[PDB]
């Protein structure tokens, strides 16, 4: 868990690439180096991973 966050919106992945997230949801950050709009997480509880808003993502 080097980098973790929490989830402030609620999004549904439209593309394979994507990650659905729920508000308050706990995600590891994997990648926020590549794209400032686009963030790699996972979700910690169910292990999903995928690409989401970097401005849904709140750093703890």
């Amino acid at each position: 868990g080097m980098e973790r966050g929490i989830v402030q919106y609620d999004f549904m992945a439209e593309s394979q690439d994507e990650l659905t997230i729920k508000s308050g949801d706990k995600v590891y950050i994997l990648d926020d180096k590549k794209s400032k709009d686009w963030w790699m997480c996972q979700l910690v509880d169910s292990g999903k991973s995928g690409l989401v808003p970097a401005q849904f993502i709140e750093p703890v």
